[PDB]
């Protein structure tokens, strides 16, 4: 049908439609005549699966034999989504097997909705790892993605009777064809046990001992035929596990509990003793896999030069005391070329500034999971503050706070000081970002080691967020300038010439209509839900955080409500308000702000004064599948968290390479994405970082804000009295009480900028020329945020290795 | 290279080549330079199945399309063993694949060596259950099997010491080719709850919901193109169970738990409730999913003309009372007609007389567990006891008797007597066995039912039992006679003919020795033990059991090795005695008895003055797999239980088919084997049923024996002041005591005729020419005990269906 989807051969077809019915038959063990349309979803995919497997065989075997560096980028979360649309797009294979599927009587797009997301991650980080593995197989690098296999990934979200409810996402119910179990390369983890000291070094003895076994999935580039692969691991018991009889059987979920859950809490640190499991397991299973394939390719002077492990947050950071562990007890090198290997092959990415998302283990836990670990982190420690205190002569101060180790009721260990210690590069996820880490949180550290210190700026992989998600737009663009731009996202600044277009100002227009009209009626079929799609769709998506400020856009949707119900009869440009996201389940606030916004919504949506003027809608399930329909569809997308406090943010990038127009605070990349774009084409507005820490130093007082603004007064005694809650009156009291009184986060403060900047919003919406054009110089200048720019600076100026656009043969 | 393994033509070959290449690659996505020994199985195994697919499809649909009775069979165990080489030898593939594999550099019988057991059995009744699949897809008949799909199946058993260890079976590590998930069949089951009556009948509510996920197993019958199904339940927690947030995603075991794992007993009841939900699981799943096929084909007066439920001993006695639920209370007959349909639909049979292993619940666990199920079995027994007491007025003791509810302490259910009254037919498993039910336990029942009583002597498979197993004795059977016996068993009677052909003797006699040579070398190869393959070899494999008579077999070892060292210089028949088999883990005494047999061997075969001729060797491990090796290598066959304690035994059937000759008392099929044979070729020693009654009638005193037999005191004396245990001198006394003051087994009363009987097998030993003789006997009067004959009379005089040997297309 469309270009950019690929050719559909004859052969081709003929091949995929054979290959279709021989899976269908020998695989899935059905005839057609009992087949339901899952069935054909997993013969579609077991096609298209086929042609990766050569491609992986092929690309790995090229990687043994070229000998590469090899990347190894280790997290707890990795958010895939679906792979079936994707592995067609990078294999262009999407218009044949359109075909195929069409002259057997099926329509694709409804057998791409059967399959699960692989949701194994919370928000932002996971999907940025995803988006990561994307491009490094696009640009050629021989990476590897690590992490856990976890039995449920991020908890299906229900609401009843506005509430979140949450339910098992039992992902693998049903199968899951892209992984391939490798039992074979199954690696002992251990834990507990105790520390011997012989005349031959420490010895970790007396451990519990779990199984990881791995499982493969491949990651294809575009359209370069190199697959790499994504190795997660799965938690087993050993078979003399706990060996009444039965009992011993039953009791080893003990031991694979380890992998049975994903943490399902974004931007905060929960430490209990599971998670530190997850944690271990992951880096102890990883590491040995490393080992292994270096010694197979005596001298570990060469360990740098062949291997980077880059680490996403402290999540893996035990990888730094496992590492020299293994090297020093195990290995038997001496500290100090140990402790240079593994700080020449480490490196750390940071994500959040927020201090309670920071890691701090209590040492009681490490004393008792990790007895080795925790002495060589106390020794690496006292190596460290004698360098500081070399370099700071007198400055007892600096050495409390550069400290591994935190003073306490409870001592613990500050995971981030052990990933600057032990790596060669530290890096923010957005230049605001990491500024703010050497002006504040490790100030202290930069003035030690000021060279460690870099930025990069995150990205989203242009497959899965534009040519996947929007075929229609990439068509339109596709038309004009051609296929490159898709692997060279830069190449979009040449839409700068046909600003003045008629005929693309209305392709781009036509294009955003038809995913407006398509998001409706799949809320509608769905959901029993109906909307206006003349109306500005305005679009929140994302966790629900304080942070955040879901509850600034809730005082902007009151302020309309109540302005409408003034002056009914005044004309105001219609909006579709969508705000959707998880909340953390033991978040308490974070629930109370989704039940407030359906509270707002059974309000508004009932008012028959209102009309179709204005809908208030919760997006419930807000997920990577979910994300791909409602981006393409949205008109304004909401980046409104406070001035310093999102690293970068991702969502964000989402939308501007969609057609949206951004309302926004100065933060995260926010202020790159206004750079690039020219202040004149965002809608700024808010207090900048700066004018935060000006208020902090003063006084935040809410009161103030309260006194000042009859608008905002007359919300707070709606939200205070019962309005929103009539048979409930108090439903409300606790977040009133933290707006009036104990608000982190100042939503007062943004309230009267951010009002007067939505009323421009409206006003260029008017004018659908204007505001057409605008989103053309927005989309023209979004090629700065493809995560494969972002990839070649980690590989050029942290990993040491050049990126390749050259295809290996097919 | 032999006959009965089938045709190796050129297409073929070419063709299974090519498709196993195809698997290796895009299957298992490897390539030959890494590929091991697994890989190579898996590859092979997977390319036979693809061969099973299209007659499995088309079976299932020729019995939709016909319609005919389906019969069901419900068992808790499914003993199947491995499944590559019976597929093959089903399909007529080995010779091709033997081929195919060869041309590619493999040897397809170390590959086979990789295939990991199905043990989802404990022994004989599991055992029989597999049997009877195999026969019945060959004798053409719509039969299911229905089972739970356990994770760890019977244990692997370790000697360490010389006692039993146990380690978990993990058999679903590698996977399981042979299976298919139908997770879209999935089932709700119902546990706990409360019963309230409407005034529309009894509706049980407030239950928890286990759901059950079917995984179904193709099962081939003998060259006829017809493949049947063996479906097997999983546990799985919806979704919503228990639903702070992460515990109540790892309490999802408390409901899979269920499938966790097979109860590790033979011939014993354990009372636990995990126990009980396994049974209720498998029942009610089973019921929804023969209710749903016999609607998909209103009117339950039919449904005992399209039905046959066949209960594998009262395991899943449940079903009777399930049943009675989904008909009274879901479809809403009346209880009568539900009853009529009930006895007609279910049939029932008893393995077993020894009172420990009979199933009394506790009336406690079903009130809290199955709170319905209980009103029915109350229901149920009170208008059973309204018929006793009509037929039987005044009769008293015979109510209290027949009830299905027993006082005492604890009040139970006598799960029997519930199949008794709710079944059209109840049968034995070998002649003794029906006649000591219809005389002794259940004799009140038969007094009130006479018609319901059968006999059904069990059998086994010949496919499994002789062509995979001893090929080189089926290969010159069909030299002689054809291929025909395969099927037809009775055709072995021609043998007869060649009882006095110097030739047949000769190669009779070469197949047992290649077979002796070929289990020597797998001795010493596997374990590192050496063995005389000139000497007779007196196998006694089966569980471990105070019935069974292990500790007799002991006795004549010790017997054995204290003549020899009392005359060494007189010749004496070499013999290599091995005794292998499991003991239940809980189960004490026979844990001291498989650490007397290996005491006994740390004596004996260290012992200079014994030399080669007696060797004591406890086979490790033993497992459907180890059966196949060690059965074709036996001359002797040691069957040896009290006269009326083994039901049939199944053992002795292999061994008979196998060309050894039996040892064994007058109990179970020994009878009838004995019959067949003539009893001239068989030794038959010990008391008969009626001496064990006389001798319990004036009392069984084990010091007489001891008293009047020197040997047997010898040996006594020996045990217990620790000749065969010099450490700990101490060690046996619980067998002493056993022996001499609380031997249910009479074990000193058969010892003389034990011991002189075997003098009589030594005897023949040293006559090969006759002995082999014998053994042509034997082997050409077992056709009565092949399984096709027992499960043809099931079908005929039981199930009302006709038995087929025609063929389905291919
Ligand atoms: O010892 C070897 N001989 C031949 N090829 C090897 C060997 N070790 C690794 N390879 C190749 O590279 C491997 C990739 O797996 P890895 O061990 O995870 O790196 C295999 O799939 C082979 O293609
Ligand atoms: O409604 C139907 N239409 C067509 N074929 C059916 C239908 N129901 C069952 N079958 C056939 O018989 C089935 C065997 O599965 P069953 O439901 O377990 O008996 C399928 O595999 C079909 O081949
Ligand atoms: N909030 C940032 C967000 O601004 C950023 O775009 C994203 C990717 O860098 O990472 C998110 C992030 N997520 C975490 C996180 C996730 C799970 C557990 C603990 C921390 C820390 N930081
Ligand atoms: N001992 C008989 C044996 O004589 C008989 O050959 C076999 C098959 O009928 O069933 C065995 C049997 N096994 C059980 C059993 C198995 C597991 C749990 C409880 C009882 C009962 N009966
Ligand atoms: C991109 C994405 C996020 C991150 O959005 P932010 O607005 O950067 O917080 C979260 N969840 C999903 C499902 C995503 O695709
Ligand atoms: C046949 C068989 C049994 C039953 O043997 P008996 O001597 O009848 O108790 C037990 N276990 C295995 C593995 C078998 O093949």
């Amino acid at each position: 049908q469309i270009s950019v989807r690929g050719l559909a051969g004859v052969e081709n077809v003929t091949e995929l439609k054979k290959n279709f019915n021989r899976h269908l038959h020998f695989t899935l063990v059905k005839d057609r005549n009992v087949a339901t349309p899952r069935d054909y979803y997993f013969a579609l995919a077991h096609t298209v699966r086929d042609h990766l497997v050569g491609r992986w065989i092929r690309t790995q075997q090229h990687y043994y034999e070229k000998d590469p560096k090899r990347i190894y980028y280790l997290s707890l979360e990795f958010y895939m989504g679906r792979t079936l649309q994707n592995t067609m797009v990078n294999l262009a294979l999407e218009n044949a097997c359109d075909e195929a599927t069409y002259q057997l009587g099926l329509d694709m797009e409804e057998l791409e909705e059967i399959e699960e997301d692989a949701g194994l991650g919370n928000g932002g980080l996971g999907r940025l790892a995803a988006c990561f593995l994307d491009s490094m197989a696009t640009l050629g690098l021989a990476a590897y993605g690590y992490g856990i296999r976890y039995e449920f990934g991020i908890f299906n979200q229900k609401i009843c009777g506005g509430w979140q409810m949450e339910e098992a996402d039992d992902w693998l119910r049903y199968g899951n064809p892209w992984e391939k179990a490798r039992p074979e390369f199954t690696l002992p983890v251990h834990f507990y046990g105790r520390v011997e000291h012989t005349s031959q070094g420490a010895k970790w003895v007396d451990t519990q001992v779990v199984l990881a076994m791995p499982y493969d999935t491949p990651v294809p580039g575009y359209r370069n035929n190199v697959v790499n692969t994504m190795r997660l691991w799965s938690a087993k018991a050993p078979n003399d596990f706990n060996l009444g009889y039965i009992q011993a059987v039953l009791d080893r979920n003990l031991a694979e509990n380890i992998s049975r859950v994903l943490y399902p809490n974004d931007n905060f640190f929960e430490g209990k003793e599971l998670r530190l499991k997850q944690e271990y397991f992951v880096v102890a299973a990883t590491l040995q896999d490393i080992i292994r394939r270096f010694k197979s390719s005596t001298n570990f002077d060469a360990f740098p030069d062949k291997v980077a492990i880059q680490l996403n947050d402290t999540h893996p950071s035990l990888a730094i005391p496992e590492l020299m562990r293994v090297l020093v007890d195990l290995e038997r090198l001496d500290w100090d070329k140990a402790w240079e290997v593994t700080v020449k092959t480490c490196a750390y990415t940071n994500h959040t500034v927020l201090p309670e998302a920071l890691e701090r283990w209590p040492v009681h836990l490490l004393e008792t999971l990790l007895p080795r670990h925790l002495q060589i982190i106390y020794e690496i420690n006292q190596r460290f503050l004698n360098r500081v205190a070399a370099a700071f002569p007198g400055d007892v101060d600096r050495l409390r706070r550069m400290s591994l180790v935190e003073e306490g009721a409870v001592k613990r260990i500050n995971m981030a000081h052990l990933c600057i210690a032990g790596s060669h590069a530290v890096n923010g996820v957005a230049r605001i970002h990491s500024e703010i880490l050497k002006k504040t949180i490790f100030k202290d550290f930069y003035e030690l080691e000021p060279h460690k210190f870099q930025n990069k700026t995150n990205g989203i992989t242009p497959r899965r967020w534009l040519v996947l998600c929007n075929p229609g737009l990439a068509e339109i663009i596709a038309e004009r300038i051609g296929e490159e731009y898709i692997s060279d996202l830069d190449q979009l600044r040449k839409l700068l010439s046909y600003v003045d277009d008629e005929a693309f100002i209305r392709d781009v227009a036509k294009v955003k209509q038809e995913n407006k009209l398509k998001f409706a009626a799949y809320l509608e079929r769905e959901y029993k839900v109906h909307i206006n799609p003349n109306s500005l769709f305005d679009v929140q998506v994302k966790r629900i955080h304080e942070y955040k400020r879901q509850l600034l856009n809730c005082l902007h949707v009151i302020t309309l409500y109540n302005r409408i119900k003034k002056e009914p009869n005044k004309f105001v440009v219609p909006r579709t308000v969508m705000i959707g996201g998880k909340a953390a389940p033991g978040y308490h606030m974070a629930k109370m702000i989704i039940k407030l916004i359906t509270a707002i919504g059974d309000v508004v949506n009932h008012d028959p004064v209102v009309g179709d003027r204005l809908r208030v809608i919760f997006l419930e399930n807000y997920r990577v599948s979910l994300a791909e329909k409602v981006i393409p569809a949205a008109d304004l997308s909401e980046q409104i968290s406070t001035a310093g406090t999102e690293a970068s943010g991702t969502g964000n990038m989402k939308f501007m390479l969609n057609g949206a127009l951004t309302i926004g605070t100065m933060d995260g990349a926010n202020v790159e994405m206004a750079e690039e774009a020219g202040e004149e084409n965002f809608f700024i507005f808010g207090m900048r970082v700066e004018d935060v820490d000006r208020l902090d130093q003063r006084g935040y007082n809410a009161q103030e804000y309260y006194d000042r603004i009859p608008e905002l007064r007359q919300i707070i005694e709606q939200l205070s009295s019962g309005f929103f809650s009539p048979k409930q009156p108090d439903l409300f009291k606790d977040i009133v009480n933290m707006l009036m009184h104990h608000d982190r986060f100042k939503v007062f403060a943004d309230y009267e900028e951010y009002v007067k900047c939505q009323e421009r919003v409206s006003a260029l919406y008017k004018n659908p020329r204007e505001w057409t054009r605008m989103v053309i110089r927005n989309i023209a200048t979004s090629g700065k945020f493809s995560s494969d720019r972002t990839i070649a600076q980690y590989a050029r100026e942290i990993w040491g290795v050049e990126p390749s656009r050259q295809r290996l043969p097919a």
